[PDB]
């Protein structure tokens, strides 16, 4: 029982005032600690191989409770892990049953373009794996095929995410517009599939439709961690 | 000025093996008529007989706690003076409502997916850019409620959730759905053309918005699901 969480690779600029984005820590620490409570032994994965933390988002200012102790203990089961990170396109896809997709607003750089880790992901649901996401995740589904029909992976799939409310909040809308960058929600309807919102950008909030399970944000790795697991057994 | 439906099951007969009646579950309409009310909109309640009983497996006095009990208990309280004044569905005019909310318990499965008249008021408030909401076993009443501008069901190509056939499993009910042929919110989902969304848990606080139609899929989601129904009323 193997299970895959993808980061994103970018971790240049995003913010107005300098700073960069990339990975949000907490979404990994999460969705890892889950799975292997529940059986699964987890690798880690990005297109490039390589990473790095959103800079407004820093793991020691953020980071509490075990997961705290779990990234700072460098013997770690997680560290061990993330430290072993994988190249999408030397991975074999069938030896994992779960697709993890996890995020950060780098992910709207790399995922929708992330060739290698589609094909990873396309495959094992292909097999009758499951493909999840959260947060800015869904951003992979955007050119996601499905081997047999061609068509996207996710479409006729009710789906859930980062809404477009939460950029707002976060003051990020306008950095969206400044570098051409997408949502979920237009991912999510440019490629037949229906988007659902949570009522704040903050929820916990989750959906599982098949083998497909998406969450909205880290508060939601948990609960589509679970719904994966599961979704695989369904 | 802006005014809600809240509709109760008209089913309060036998259900369970122990001799028990099944019917409302009062925890779903006093926390909704709660919510719709400190949001600004009067609410009046209806059920397709006018008539109603709460389940006997979930009596009021067993299952509510602080202003919810005060609320239940206080004679002439916002909540009381309109469940005393609970409409008859082929009386009610459509038009002075822009919300529909069908509550639940059990007793739906008797008299939802056959009250025709509670289905006309909600395809018309629907109709006119209102909101139709639905907690726990609700949205049985959404089997063969017709959208009028599409001749076919108002649920077709959308999205809902509802009471999981796994909670009557766990609550050891669901043989009595097979003795008596009663169906599922899944089950009316698929013959209705919708998809059917399952929360983790059947205790879960979950709720969907698909454009105008919401729906929870219990008393512990029926704030979020009210709140939902409010805020897609102005989307």
């Amino acid at each position: 029982k193997r299970a895959l969480i993808s980061l994103t690779s970018y971790h240049g600029p995003f913010y107005k005032d300098g700073a960069k984005t990339g990975v949000f820590v907490v979404e990994i620490l999460r969705s890892f600690d889950t799975f292997e409570k529940h059986g699964f032994e987890v690798d880690f994965v990005s297109e490039t191989g390589g990473f790095g933390w959103d800079e407004h988002y820093l793991p020691k200012s953020f980071i509490g409770g075990e997961d705290k102790m779990n990234f700072e203990t460098k013997n770690s089961a997680f560290n061990k892990a993330l430290a072993r990170i994988k190249t999408a396109n030397e991975v074999n896809a069938s030896d994992y049953k779960v697709f993890f997709a996890s995020a950060g607003h780098g992910a709207l750089f790399d995922y929708p373009k992330a060739k290698n880790l589609q094909d990873i992901a396309s495959k094992i649901y292909a097999n009758g794996g499951v493909i999840a996401a959260i947060c800015h995740g869904p951003l992979l589904f955007d050119g996601l095929i499905d081997i047999k029909t061609t068509r996207p992976l996710i479409e006729g799939k009710a789906i859930t995410g980062f809404p477009l409310e939460g950029e707002i909040a976060l003051g990020v809308d306008d950095i969206l517009r400044s570098r051409k960058l997408t949502t979920v929600e237009r991912v999510a309807n440019k490629n037949g599939a229906k988007y659902l919102a949570p009522i704040h950008p903050w929820d916990d909030y989750s959906i599982t439709d098949g083998k497909l399970v998406t969450g909205v944000n880290a508060n939601s790795s948990y609960s589509t961690t679970i719904r994966a697991i599961n979704a695989l057994y369904s």
